[PDB]
């Protein structure tokens, strides 16, 4: 056997809604949950490739138990999916990703490949890469990174979240970015 397992966690879910356009009543959650599925249809069309989400559907998932999810189906690689929010503001703009605390596993490597290669893309803002303690990071067992998809506090930021086609470049981005760092370092 030859393959590698790609385990893609949409944020937040259920009860919780994460960030909400003040614009709309759009919720995180739900917009989480369809580039992750535009990303994991891509991901298991690669011929290498299984992929294992935390939720296909509007569901509840703790962050214990996505780390939990993601270190038992002994994934490669974990991808969090989520948007940015500022608290007090509604103008920021642009694309980061984040890796755990000090990560010498190469999480920073997969954080960079993918950011570097959702910018080439869909041509957003480079914010760069981030060291973050969240605990679906901190908490699993491989090379994992949460990708902050755009602010959903800014109002130009959401027309581009909601649409399809962007949903769908930005997913490509980011298959290519995995691909890319699993080829080199699986
Ligand atoms: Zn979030």
């Amino acid at each position: 056997s030859n393959a590698y397992t790609v385990f893609i966690d949409p944020g937040h879910g259920g009860n919780d809604k994460g960030t909400e356009s003040k614009t709309s009543n759009r919720y995180e959650k739900d917009l989480n949950l369809q580039i992750a599925k535009k990303l994991a249809n891509k991901l298991s069309k690669q011929k290498d490739i299984q992929v294992v989400v935390s939720r296909t559907d509007d569901t509840y998932i703790s962050l214990k138990d996505r780390a939990i999810l993601a270190n038992n189906s002994s994934a490669d690689v974990l991808v969090s999916i989520h948007l940015n929010a500022e608290k007090n503001g509604n103008t920021a703009t642009g694309i980061e990703t984040w890796y755990r605390n000090k990560a010498t596993d190469g999480s920073k490597e997969l954080a960079q490949t993918v950011q570097s290669t959702i910018v080439s893309y869909v041509k957003v803002r480079d914010r760069g890469i981030v060291e973050n303690n969240f605990e679906v990071l901190r908490e699993s067992n491989m090379p994992a990174i949460l990708i902050e998809c755009g602010f959903l506090t800014t109002p130009s930021e959401e027309q581009k979240i909601i649409n399809e086609k962007y949903q769908d470049q930005l997913a490509e981005g980011i298959v290519q970015g995995v691909l890319s760092y699993l080829d080199s370092k699986g």
